[PDB]
RNA sequence: AAUUUCUACUGUUGUAGAUGAGAAGUCAUUUAAUAAGGCCUAAGAACUUUAUC
DNA sequence: AAATGACTTCTCTAAAGGACT
DNA sequence: AGTCCTTTAGATA
């Protein structure tokens, strides 16, 4: 029995459920003659169109409102300065004062944007559809744009031109409120409150204080890096972006190139408000490629970068500045060069053809092919023909290729020139032949005679260079013949996967290309414009050189062109909108909206039905209609709602059509116009809040009372109320308003109405549908089968849980893949599990792969609320931990880690420490399959890693992750049910991704949990779900405990004993012979002990210079240890390649010395070497193998039985390997957790931060 | 190898588990290309820093 | 530049009211 | 005047 049985009807929540629709009868013969489907899916294209076309015109309305925009530096200081105050500092005091200024500079861009006469109109019917003869906002602005010969849409190949965004936004006219949810998410781009959409968060949440600690760090560099940036330079290759028309600190408008302190000075962040602002900003900071420099110039992070290395002062790294994040729905262009885009097939054969012909017919100023002209040139080379002390390599990585390409090996060459100017320095920046020749011949002498490196190799290595010119010659061959295949204007072929093969040939001749261009380019001596060093050169070499470099060097730009279209995904057909000529279809369900909002739910035989009524026959379940039609048939749903109490009483009982008649007094007046029924409720218009008062309050509610009992409708919904002295505010009176203004009933009509009318286009009817509703199914039934039959059960209906929400969607979605009969009826099929009984399966009928893809289909999105009445639970997180008080010896910890060879790895464990389950995720289960989902995830993995580099379709990675996850997640929901357990969690493409999805579905899983083998109405079953993580809004909301789940600090949990606690602080490594003889003198005693035939290290942490570090230990060189490297992993003996370092040096401990004072006495440089190296193997716990075997953890430091951990050999209650280890310290750290739980006292916080002292004392002195 | 949809199936016109949709915006990452740089916490069958796209 | 993945916002309404036929 | 699309009403850590 659970400690969590309360656990339940804790909170309300939304949620979709999704369905197949099945046309009825005529139903869909009636759809297709009146040509619905193909009118929704060209109205699906339009309405797209149309907010593209919207969207513009909020671009202009942004960058207006923007340019109008001045905040005062005032406010910008005054920001500032507790901005870095609360840095350093979090004194109350602050944190409202923080949230002043930031408020108060919202609050003045929000009034900007209030003030232009275009906000008012931006989301009502005048913007696209203005009455009364008067001209629409949008329809005006298009108009003028178009006398200004502005051309909005030559950027989007779906609008032609200003005239057809016209006719578009005019075929929306009777259809705003089609636009209402559109038009919600354009009010979120403005709002002033505190939401990541809007421009005014953009501004000041973002992009401030990203510019603030800019201008921290650009001040921290000028003190501690002066000569970093190149002001001059800088200047002169960004002037352009330095350009600006107002410095806002001096106020001057005259248009100048400003220096950096001035872009850095507050003021001027008025600069950097608008995209165009915002992209100065960044390029000053990121520098542009300009068209023709062949060098990049250069911004304020390159030079920070550069110095760095150029000093080797890794301390400034941390002034590399952010960039600012873009403007809400800006478009972005940059300020570097932007290569041409194809747009079609016909543009990659042709731009293809025209390079591979001109790189074909070009001559050199000497009348030769560059084939000629490299084979001319190479084969002298070789020949020795040329004067070597004329040719030059470049002394850079293509160099560094050169060598590693020729012999297998870099800085063989590199090397050997240290070596023979040695037989001060700089960079030369071009090598001779010769000096390459004379450096490496002598570099010969001092290597092996079978390890050595001739200077003609690489002569070889050029002679055939020619050689690739007729396999591109042959390349251009085939690709003729694929030329002329996919020769077609507008056709884009190319993307779809049957041209694959294709595309293979296409990349093969780029890389072989482009791989051509590589090896010349060691030989290419630019035009950059540092004279400083120049040489001389054999210069008829490089006359016909060079020209055939910059000829072939324009494969750079096709090769770009090429691979920014191939790699582009195809245009696929998506599932579209269906409104059967009903602007606001299925928005609420409520009997007196049926004629508006023509969807009908229907019951009959345990089917349910979706009826959509023709707008021509609106009435056709009218009052009338269902009396004279009543009889078995069709149960009708009868849906009666009253919703969002707080705003609907008021706009009813205070109407100018009814206000009268419900006759509020001039104290109700008073109560409502200053609001002082609310606590931080809205004033009427022109009035002052005036504060909270109960007894207003109540005379409210019982003016709302009475108000409710004398309306025509509302009081059919039998309300039972509260006694009003018992309310202590407002929302607990809406609450109880909404919880009963829900009421679901049935009328019968008869099957022969239905069916005439459906047979007539008056109705068109669909089945609700899954497998779970086929005749066939009996077995359990899907999670959300259950929640939509719960809607209309009568136990549910009772007291209602379920509750069904307007709003719904209807979607069609056409055929994607042919029809294949995968697996003909009656034909053996082969199982796929090897270890199932039945090896092969036969069926009475065939099976398809993909059906539900092979035919359209019509679908049903269903939004819903579960736990209907549920109070949220604000205090949540409280309340959990008051239970876990409570029961704190019945608590278990289930910790799950990640690593290497696991996706996930769990331990549970009990209050003690002792280990009661423990395994990987990789395999679950109780999966009959065995699919290791490590292996599974890697795999496809790795071929998504080729497909992008062979420019091949990306498949995802998320469903096969969340397949898999979906399982784990069940096995969690079990054993924390089953264990009465808390879970626990390390606080922190790559599957490290799937640890984080896992803790997402899990807090999502938990939130509503449902076991579907509980009955109904009992605990965990569909009415009573257990809820154990609190209500999920955001991440930094969340904090570091979701109801049942903890997050706890990552350090130190998979390197360290489980028994004695012990961790490796000492990080020895190597490198001056004293502080060697430092380091260890530094020790306690060194010893020998032959009772157990292995040395001891004994010390203190404190007297080594890291003060963190408590304790005193002895570790021992007992065990096995492993270690890699790189020809593989081998096996080595700590204690006893000890005694080789003591044969060497003639130490000697055999009878027990105490062998301290030996080694810090000798200073032989590498007898350290080694002894520093077996230290550092003796305090390696983790030992792993290259094998598929596992990785085992050994301790050097000794129980109080002196016996030492090791994973291959431990009792079931501690870890059965290293993996384990590492999910056993995250559940300790849930141990101490639920101690501090445990031990807490009514009335303060909890502590739930856990510093490594802590740790490490919980976890040295629990044993002892 | 069937699905509201996803994963694994054959569990037999389906079995098991999971499944909050639609709309909007933004950020992050990967791969390629390119520029100037480091280097045997990782690596020349290169590894890697900053940056442009 | 192409691509996928992940995060944060809004809605999940009946009825009053206005414009037009 | 009746119709029907668009706007409206505005709690609660
Ligand atoms: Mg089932
Ligand atoms: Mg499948």
């Amino acid at each position: 029995m659970s400690i969590y049985q309360e656990f339940v009807n804790k909170y309300s929540l939304s949620k979709t459920l999704r369905f197949e629709l099945i046309p009825q009868g005529k139903t869909l013969e009636n759809i297709k003659a009146r040509g619905l489907i193909l009118d929704d899916e060209k109205r699906a294209k339009d309405y797209k169109k149309a907010k593209q076309i919207i969207d513009k015109y909020h671009q202009f309305f942004i960058e207006e409102i923007l340019s109008s925009v001045c905040i005062s530096e005032d406010l910008l200081q005054n920001y500032s300065d507790v901005y870095f105050k609360l840095k350093k500092s979090d004194d109350d005091n602050l944190q409202k004062d923080f949230k002043s200024a930031k408020d108060t500079i919202k609050k003045q861009i929000s009034e900007y944007i209030k003030d232009s006469e275009k906000f008012k109109n931006l989301f009502n019917q005048n913007l696209i559809d203005a009455k009364k003869g008067q001209e629409s906002d949008l329809i005006l602005w298009l108009k003028q744009s178009k006398d200004n010969g502005i051309e909005l849409f030559k950027a989007n190949s779906d609008i032609t031109d200003i005239d057809e965004a016209l006719e578009i936004i005019k075929s929306f006219k009777g259809w705003t409120t089609y636009f209402k949810g559109f038009h919600e998410n354009r009010k979120n781009v403005y709002s002033s409150n505190d939401i990541p959409t809007s421009i005014i968060y953009r501004i000041v949440d973002d992009n401030l204080p990203k510019f603030l600690e800019n201008k921290a760090k650009y001040e921290s560099l000028k003190d501690k890096a002066p000569e970093a940036i190149n002001y001059e330079q800088i200047k002169k290759d960004l002037a352009e972006e330095l350009t600006f028309d107002i410095d806002y600190k001096t106020s001057e408008v005259n248009q100048r190139v400003f220096s950096l302190d001035e872009v850095f000075e507050i003021a001027n962040f008025n600069n950097y408000l608008n995209q165009s602002g915002i992209t100065k900003f960044n390029t000053i900071i990121g520098g542009k490629f300009v068209n023709g420099e062949n060098t990049k110039r250069k911004g304020i992070n390159e030079y920070i970068n550069l110095y760095s290395q150029q000093i080797n002062d890794k301390t400034l790294k941390k002034y590399k500045m952010s960039v600012l994040f873009k403007q809400i729905l800006s478009d972005t262009e940059s300020k570097s060069f932007v290569i041409d885009k194809l747009e079609d097939d016909s543009d990659v054969v042709t731009t293809m053809q025209s390079f591979y012909e001109q790189i074909a017919a070009f001559k050199t100023v000497e009348e030769k092919s560059i084939k000629e002209t490299l084979s001319l040139l190479f084969d002298d080379l070789k020949a020795q023909k040329l004067d070597l002390s004329k040719i030059y390599f470049k002394n850079d990585k293509s160099l560094t290729d050169l060598s590693q390409q020729v012999f297998d090996d870099y800085s063989v060459i590199g090397t050997a020139v240290l070596e023979y100017i040695t037989q001060k320095t700089e960079k030369a920046k071009y090598l001779s032949l010769e000096t390459i020749k004379l450096a490496l011949e002598e570099f010969n002498k001092h290597r092996d005679i079978d390890k050595q490196c001739r200077f003609e190799e690489i002569l070889a290595n050029f002679a055939a260079i020619p050689m690739i010119f007729d396999e591109i010659a042959q390349n251009k061959d085939n690709l003729a013949q694929i030329s002329i295949k996919y020769q077609n204007q507008g056709k884009k072929d190319l993307l779809q996967a049957s041209a694959e093969d294709d595309v293979k040939a296409i990349k093969d001749l780029l890389d072989q290309t482009n791989n051509l261009l590589h090896k010349l380019k060691i030989f290419h001596i630019s035009q950059s414009e540092d004279k400083a060093n120049i040489l001389d050169k054999d210069e008829h070499f490089y006359l016909v050189f060079e020209e055939c470099y910059f000829e072939l060097a324009n494969i750079v730009p096709l090769y770009n062109k090429i691979r920014n279209y191939i790699t582009q995904k195809p245009y696929s057909d998506e599932k579209f909108k269906l409104n059967f000529e009903n602007s606001t279809l299925a928005n609420g369900w409520d009997k007196n909206k049926e004629p508006d909002n023509t969807a009908i739910l229907f019951i009959k035989d345990d089917k349910y039905y979706l009826g959509v009524m023709n707008k021509k026959n609106n009435k056709i379940f009218d009052d009338k209609a269902i009396k004279e039609n009543k009889g078995e048939g069709y149960k009708k749903i009868v849906y009666k709602l009253l919703p969002g109490a707080n705003k609907m009483l008021p706009k009813v009982f205070f109407s100018a059509k009814s206000i009268k008649f419900y006759n509020p007094s001039e104290d109700i007046l008073r109560i409502r116009n200053h609001s002082t029924h609310t606590k931080n409720g809205s004033p009427q218009k022109g009035y002052e809040k005036f504060e909270f008062n109960i007894e207003d309050c109540r005379k409210f509610i019982d003016f709302y009372k009475q108000s409710i009992s004398k309306h025509p409708e509302w009081k059919d919904f039998g309300f039972r109320f509260s006694d009003t002295q018992r309310y202590n505010s407002i929302d607990e009176f809406y609450r109880e308003v909404e919880n009963q203004g829900y009421k679901l009933t049935f009328e019968n009509i008869s099957e022969s109405y239905i069916d005439s009318v459906v047979n007539q286009g008056k109705l068109y009817l669909f089945q609700i549908y899954n497998k779970d509703f086929s005749a066939y199914s009996k077995g359990r039934p899907n999670l959300h089968t259950l929640y939509w039959k719960a809607l209309f059960d009568e136990r549910n209906l009772q007291d209602v849980v379920y509750k069904l929400n307007g709003e719904a969607e209807l979607f069609y979605r056409k055929q994607s893949i042919p029809k294949k009969i995968t697996h003909p009826a009656k034909e053996a099929i082969a199982n796929k599990n090897k270890d199932n009984p039945k090896k092969e399966s036969v069926f009475e009928y065939d099976l398809i792969k993909d059906k539900r893809f092979t035919e359209d289909k019509f679908f049903f999105h269903c939004p819903i609320t579960i736990n209907f009445k549920s109070s949220g639970a604000n205090k949540f997180n409280d309340e959990i931990n008051l239970l876990l008080k409570e029961k704190a010896n019945d608590v278990h910890i289930l910790s799950i880690d990640r690593g290497e060879r696991h996706l996930a790895y769990y331990t549970l464990v009990d209050g003690k420490g002792n280990i009661i389950k423990q395994d990987t995720f990789n395999i679950i289960g109780n999966d009959r399959m065995k699919t290791n989902y490590h292996d599974k995830l890697a795999a496809i993995e790795k071929d998504r890693d080729s497909a992008r580099k062979d420019w091949k379709k990306i498949n995802n990675i998320k469903e096969m992750k969340e397949g898999y996850l979906s399982q784990v997640v069940h096995e969690i929901a079990k054993l924390v049910i089953e264990y009465n357990a808390i879970v626990v969690f390390a606080d922190l493409k790559v599957e490290k991704q799937v640890y984080q999805k896992l803790e997402k579905m899990l807090i999502e899983k938990l939130n509503y949990l449902v076991f579907k083998d509980n009955e109904f109405d009992k605990t965990g079953g569909v009415l009573r779900a257990y809820q154990l993580t609190a209500p999920f809004e955001t991440f930094k909301k969340m904090g570091k405990q979701t109801g049942i789940i903890y997050y706890v600090p990552a350090g130190f949990t998979s390197k360290i004993c489980p028994v004695t606690g012990f961790v490796n602080q000492l990080y020895p490594k190597y490198e001056s012979v004293s502080k060697s003889q430092e380091f260890f003198s530094k020790f306690d005693k060194i010893c020998y002990n032959l009772d157990k035939g292995y040395f001891e290290f004994s010390f203190d942490y404190k007297n080594f210079g890291d003060k963190a570090a408590k304790g005193k230990w002895t570790i021992a060189s007992f065990g096995s240890r492993l270690i890699n490297f790189r020809n593989d992993t081998r096996e080595v003996y700590p204690t006893k390649e000890l005694e080789k370092l003591l044969k060497d040096y003639s130490i000697e401990y055999g009878h027990g010395e105490c062998i301290k004072a030996a080694i810090c006495g000798e200073s032989d440089k590498k007898f350290f070497a080694k002894l520093t190296s077996v230290l550092n193997t003796i305090l390696q716990m983790r030992n792993s193998k290259t094998g598929t075997e596992l990785d085992y953890l050994i301790s050097p430091v000794a129980d109080v039985n002196g016996n030492f951990f090791d994973s291959r050999q431990a009792p079931k209650n501690m870890p059965q390997d290293a993996d384990a280890n590492g999910a056993y310290h995250i559940g300790l750290k849930g141990l101490m957790l639920l101690g501090r739980i445990k031990n807490n006292q009514e009335g303060k916080k909890l502590n739930l931060v856990i510093k490594n002292e802590e740790y490490f004392e919980f976890v040295q002195n629990r044993n002892n």
